[PDB]
C-alpha cells in the first residue's frame, strides 16, 4: 500500500522540480560531456577570457546591474551572489509547488527556506560541476576550477570546498528524479531553528525520506547502501554550510568594500 502511495508523491515532487528549475542535471551533463550539440561552452580560464565572456555571453543578470566594479575577485563574487539569489528564487517556487510545504504557515515556510536553501544550493551545484570547472550563464560558459583557485583569498577559499563536495556527490550518480526528492528532504527539515510546527514538518520530512528510500530501490536496484550514503550527505551539507557561513562572516569583517545582497544578509543574520 504505502509503496504505491509514496510513488505518486514522488512524481508530484519531480514535476515540481521540472517546472521550476532552470537547468536539469540531465541537460548539464549533456553540455559538460559534449554529448550532441552544435555549440560548446565558452571557456573562462583567465582575465582575458573573463572579459570576453562579459562582452559576449548572455547573462541572466546584466553586468550593469551588478554593484560598482571593484576588482576581478570581487566581480566573480558578485556573479556568484547573483546566481545564489536566483537559485533561492527557484527553490522557493519549487517548495511552493509541493502542497504540504504550501499548507504550512508562511512564517514556517520562510524559516525552512532560510536555513535550508544553501544546503540545497550546494547539492544542486554538483549537477553543473565536474572536476575541472563548472557551467555558467545558462550553460553557455564554463569557468575552470584552476582559474577560481587563482582568485585572491578569501574568495578562492570559499569556492574550493564546494568542488570537493560536488565531485564526491556526483560519484553517487543521482538523476533528476532522485535529486528532486533529496532537495525536498533538505528543505522540509524539522531540525531548523525557530520552527513553529515542528511535528508537522517532521512528519512531512519522514514521508519524503520514505519516498526517497523506495524511489532508490526502484531506480538504482544495484546500488548498495545508497540511501544511508545520502543521509550522510545531508549531514555533510550541514557542515559545509556552517563553514560557508563562517567564511561569509570573515568576508563581511575584512572585505568592507564588497557589497552583500540584502536577501543573503537576511539569511545570515541569525545563523
Ligand atoms: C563572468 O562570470 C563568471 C566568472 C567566474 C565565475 C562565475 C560564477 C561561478 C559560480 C557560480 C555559481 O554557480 N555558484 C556560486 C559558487 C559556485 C561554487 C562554489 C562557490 C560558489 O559561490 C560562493 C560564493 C557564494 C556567495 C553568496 C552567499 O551565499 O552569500 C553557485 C552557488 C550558486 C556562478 C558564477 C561567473
Ligand atoms: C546588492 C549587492 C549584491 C548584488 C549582486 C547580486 C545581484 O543578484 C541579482 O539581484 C536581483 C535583485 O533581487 C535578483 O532578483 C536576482 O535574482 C539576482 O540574480
Ligand atoms: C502566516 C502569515 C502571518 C505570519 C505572522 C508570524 C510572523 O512571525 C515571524 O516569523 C519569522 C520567520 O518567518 C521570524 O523570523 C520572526 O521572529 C517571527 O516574528
Ligand atoms: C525567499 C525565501 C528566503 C528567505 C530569506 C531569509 C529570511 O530572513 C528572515 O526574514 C524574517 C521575516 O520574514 C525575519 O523575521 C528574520 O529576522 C530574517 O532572518
Amino acid at each position: 500500500p504505502q509503496v504505491a502511495d509514496l510513488k505518486a508523491f514522488s512524481k508530484h515532487i519531480y514535476n515540481a522540480y521540472l517546472k521550476n528549475f532552470n537547468m536539469t542535471k540531465k541537460k548539464a551533463r549533456s553540455i559538460l560531456t559534449g554529448k550532441a550539440s552544435h555549440t560548446a561552452p565558452f571557456v573562462i580560464h583567465d582575465i582575458e577570457t573573463l572579459w570576453q565572456a562579459e562582452k559576449g555571453l548572455v547573462w541572466k543578470q546584466l553586468v550593469n546591474g551588478l554593484p560598482p566594479y571593484k576588482e576581478i575577485s570581487v566581480h566573480v563574487f558578485y556573479r556568484c551572489q547573483c546566481t545564489t539569489v536566483e537559485t533561492v528564487r527557484e527553490l522557493t517556487e519549487f517548495a511552493k509547488s509541493i502542497p504540504s510545504f504550501s499548507s504550512l504557515f508562511l512564517n514556517d515556510q520562510v524559516t525552512l527556506l532560510k536555513y535550508g536553501v544553501h544546503e540545497a544550493i550546494f547539492a544542486m551545484l554538483a549537477s553543473i560541476v565536474n572536476k575541472d570547472g563548472l557551467l555558467v550563464a545558462n550553460g553557455s560558459g564554463f569557468v575552470t576550477r584552476e582559474f577560481l583557485r587563482s582568485l585572491r583569498k578569501p574568495f578562492s577559499d570559499i569556492i574550493e570546498p564546494k568542488f570537493e563536495f560536488a565531485v564526491k556527490f556526483n560519484a553517487l550518480e543521482l538523476d533528476d528524479s532522485d535529486l528532486a526528492l533529496f532537495i525536498a528532504a533538505i528543505i522540509l527539515c524539522g531540525d531548523r531553528p525557530g520552527l513553529m510546527n515542528v511535528p508537522r514538518v517532521e512528519a512531512i520530512q519522514d514521508t519524503i525520506l520514505r519516498a526517497l528510500e523506495f524511489h532508490l530501490q526502484a531506480n538504482h536496484p544495484d546500488a548498495q547502501y545508497l540511501f544511508p550514503k545520502l543521509l550522510q550527505k545531508m549531514a555533510d551539507l550541514r557542515q559545509l554550510v556552517t563553514e560557508h557561513a563562517q567564511m561569509m562572516q570573515r568576508i563581511k569583517k575584512t572585505e568592507t568594500e564588497t557589497s552583500l545582497h540584502p536577501l543573503l544578509q537576511e539569511i545570515y543574520k541569525d545563523m
